[PDB]
């Protein structure tokens, strides 16, 4: 029993981290085979911010420039290049560290552990979502780009998310692994900032799934719902819309409690509705959204990695 | 910026962490140079849980008995003993990822990393506190024993718990690595209950102060209050009593705020009396009391492990 904020082991992500140097300037980087990759902001320098010209500053760099450093091991640069916003920097040895591993694209909604690298050793672990404004809600300090983001699968990580930029109000922006931003974001110190977010309705229904797996039942009431109705309510209060789709991934959860998805609907329903009246669930005084349907099963049925 | 219920790095951990097996029974277990140390309940039967005569389930086991797992790869026990509530398994192979580590007993108040295990494999990582009743707010199935937690400094991994039981209500009791158990509690199948929580009040007032770091300052009024009477208010409303240690404790954070401990002990005093009237801190609705003085200067200033 219980349920908590639950990060992925991070000991495979740990073995890939690095330091990248140019100049005055240290951020993390991710060691994998014989490539570093690692944010391109690393090459700006204390002028140019505003409107960085990457290209031009990469032009002027060469492999020797680039001082990258596995703990207290160099590693000697052999290549460079640019891809979108990332830097890849060949390396001449192979990270023997290196897991089984696959970059991937994440889509709003789902959830991924950070570890949080300062010139590249970890800090600290803990799980994320991308909100549905492609944004983080992480927590980072200046040197804190290039610290990563991964799923694991088995034996295999899947690293989605590199991180480059504070929003305004302390949220994150970033990238995939090759480069491309989360959202409609830009690696510049210029005027941005995130659309309105929207709260992940089929992860609050998998959260109350969780509260209800726990013995935590309160919020149980007898009705039902369409699906149309639901979403109109869920409108009125900032939440996604619900999809079949969505429907469809709550299946196990409601096949192991035996509510049918479109009955805790109605319950969660009533809760936007009628607020929780000082009450908890799961210890938590408001309805929590970083759990997906998957984060559920996983830590109810304790799955493991290898 | 941002705040984050942020565990340790698992590596560490993860490379120690072996299954060991009894006849039907499997249970994860440390494994530190040529010692695995496990729950001794892994040599209970199906029969007698409430009350198992240890010393004799143990006499009658030989160290072929014993199958230990790291990996897929057998270890094999060559002496095996008995120590307060944890079993010592002498294996013929000194573990070659053994970091540099010790054993700790802490505090009521104090956090923790658990790396939840089950067939001696990794689940997740979360951040818990040793609550001043002496159990913890754990996320355990079945199969999770012998999971540890543990905190780190620089290189060197302090092992604090190790997981036994689950309470009623769904919060954990376990040992310190000596075998000796937090609380009042037994490893057996018998009527027994946490007594009352209280809140750890030098950890809200650590997190007001996080909170003041990331801009999030609407409580704060305009107030002082004497240490005595701030803990009458305490005491009301089930906290801790605060003492000059923690005061002092709380130095660090109050230096770089510029916020005497006592003002803030004031504003507390008007959270606790008013409530938050809708309002949240750091995204939280209620007061959060599992961070430390020393967590927060750590998520908020990166320090690092190598
Ligand atoms: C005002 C900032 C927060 C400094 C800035 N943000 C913006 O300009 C916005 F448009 C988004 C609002 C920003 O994030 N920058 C500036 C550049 C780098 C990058 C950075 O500092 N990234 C850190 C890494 N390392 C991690 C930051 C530091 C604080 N906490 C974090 O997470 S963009 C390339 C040229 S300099
Ligand atoms: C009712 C139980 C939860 C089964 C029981 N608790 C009590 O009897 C109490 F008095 C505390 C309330 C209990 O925890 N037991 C029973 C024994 C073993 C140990 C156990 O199952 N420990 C698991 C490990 N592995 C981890 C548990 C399982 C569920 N979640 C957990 O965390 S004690 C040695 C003889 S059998």
């Amino acid at each position: 029993s219980g349920f908590r904020k639950m990060a992925f082991p991070s000991g495979k992500v740990e073995g890939c981290m690095v330091q990248v140097t140019c100049g005055t300037t240290t951020l993390n980087g991710l060691w994998l085979d014989d490539v570093v990759y690692c944010p391109r902001h690393v090459i700006c320098t204390s002028e140019d911010m505003l409107n960085p010209n990457y290209e031009d500053l990469l032009i002027r760099k060469s492999n020797h420039n680039f001082l990258v450093q596995a703990g207290n091991v160099q590693l000697r640069v052999i290549g460079h290049s640019m891809q979108n916003c990332v830097l890849k920097l060949k390396v001449d040895t192979a990270n023997p560290k290196t897991p089984k591993y696959k970059f991937v694209r994440i889509q709003p909604g789902q959830t991924f552990s950070v570890l949080a690298c300062y010139n590249g050793s970890p800090s600290g672990v803990y799980q994320c979502a991308m909100r549905p404004n492609f944004t983080i809600k992480g927590s980072f300090l200046n040197g804190s780009c290039g610290s990563v983001g991964f799923n694991i699968d088995y034996d295999c990580v899947s690293f989605c998310y590199m991180h480059h930029m504070e929003l305004p109000t302390g949220v994150h922006a970033g990238t995939d692994l090759e480069g491309n931003f989360y959202g409609p974001f830009v690696d510049r110190q210029t005027a941005q900032a995130a659309g309105t977010d929207t709260t992940i309705t089929v992860n609050v229904l998998a959260w109350l799934y969780a509260a209800v797996i726990n013995g935590d039942r309160w919020f149980l009431n007898r009705f039902t719902t369409t699906l149309n109705d639901f979403n109109l309510v869920a409108m009125k209060y900032n939440y996604e819309p619900l999809t079949q789709d969505h429907v469809d991934i709550l299946g196990p959860l409601s096949a192991q409690t035996g509510i049918a998805v479109l009955d805790m609907c109605a319950s969660l329903k009533e809760l936007l509705q009628n607020g929780m009246n000082g009450r908890t669930i799961l210890g938590s005084a408001l309805l929590e959204d970083e759990f997906t349907p998957f984060d559920v099963v996983r830590q109810c049925s304790g799955v493991t990695f290898q």
